[PDB]
């Protein structure tokens, strides 16, 4: 029912609940003053706040787009500034490091998963090991950041250096995943 589930974070603290997205086209936005299709992270709370907090929570403006089709996710960085995604699925697609981390700038938009190529790595691994079945869970979670980045060529280089990010959940691709371990042994 639920394709996936952003969970926004500010350094390493978890802030607000988990968002679970019943709609294919939602906005991560961050402005002010209920709304199914937006998920605003403007109206949660942290005192942890700060500074440096405050001010990036202001560049997030129009956020970002996440649109799921046909099983594939995509993002538009909406927000007049940039956005920056880490998917091990996305990033084993155009072969980049597993763990490259993607700028996508303002106004752009980039397809942070793949399904077909997943299934094709699943069924790819099952014969291959249960360790390795599994580790594919990591490709089910991306998480992308606001305006910092984060990882190589950059100060900071994990995600929790940044002030403001946000975890998303793909429950199909976990779904899968698990009827395949289930699979795996009885």
């Amino acid at each position: 029912a639920f394709w996936a589930s952003i969970a926004y974070y500010e350094l390493n603290c978890r802030v607000g609940e988990v968002f679970h997205c019943n709609n294919n086209s939602v906005i991560v936005d961050g402005f002010t003053n209920n709304n199914s299709d937006r998920c605003c992270l403007g109206q949660l709370s942290n005192v942890n706040r700060n500074s440096t907090i405050e001010n990036t929570r202001r560049h997030i403006g129009k956020g970002v787009h996440l649109y799921y089709v046909t099983g594939e996710v995509y993002a538009e960085c909406l927000s007049d500034s940039a956005i920056f995604v880490q998917s091990r699925n996305c990033n084993y697609h155009h072969g980049f490091h597993p763990s490259t981390v993607c700028k996508i700038p303002p106004g752009c938009s980039l397809k942070i998963f793949n399904n077909q190529e997943f299934a094709q790595l699943l069924s790819q691994s099952v014969n291959n090991g249960f360790e390795a079945v599994y580790e594919l869970t990591k490709m089910c979670t991306i998480r992308m950041s606001f305006v910092k980045g984060w990882g190589a060529e950059y100060h900071r280089q994990d995600v929790t250096s940044t002030p403001c990010w946000i975890e998303i959940h793909l429950h199909g691709p976990l779904q899968w995943l698990d009827k395949v371990l289930t699979q795996m042994g009885s």
